[PDB]
């Protein structure tokens, strides 16, 4: 009747995956590829 | 009544983006790190 709880399961896995994939990956691509500084070879 | 409701929450978002981050990140780095390594010129 008020929904099963397979909705807060799939919303909450499902979020959480885009979001802590895309910022923290994204995050090391930054952290390793700032460090050069400089460009131009 | 009790199923360990937010057990199961981390364990489940905890293991899905440590998987496919810790995989994922690491093969992207390895890539360029070989390819951009050389050492052997």
């Amino acid at each position: 009747g008020p929904s099963k709880p397979f909705w807060v399961l799939v919303v909450v896995g499902g979020v959480l995956a885009f979001y802590s994939l895309l910022v923290t990956v994204a995050f090391i691509i930054f952290w390793v590829r700032s460090k050069r500084s400089r460009l131009l070879h």
